[PDB]
């Protein structure tokens, strides 16, 4: 999810800097370095227990 | 567990006030009113999921 956010943010940078050649001066850093708690909150929805209870009982 | 603690505390009161008739003057309140977090921490060991995963799958 973090990689998706980074690439989808950079596409906007490319489109805006080619659409607007006005200044192109600020040269900012990455929008998403150092993966945040939001990505874990999204990714925690799709987790599951792969081992059932009867297996552990066995 | 709270009831066990209360009765086991009152047995000490009876034994000490009959063993020592010295003053018997203070007339305190209950040792255990208003069940505390310790009883939940003890009772949470014996809990279990009564419904397995294959049943919910069904």
């Amino acid at each position: 999810l973090a990689i998706r956010e980074s690439i989808e943010s950079e596409i906007r940078r490319e489109r805006e800097r080619q659409t607007n050649p006005s200044a192109m001066e600020v040269e900012e850093d990455d929008p998403v370095p150092e993966i945040r708690r939001d990505h874990f909150e999204e990714a925690m929805r799709f987790a599951r227990r792969s081992v059932s209870d009867n297996d552990i009982r066995k």
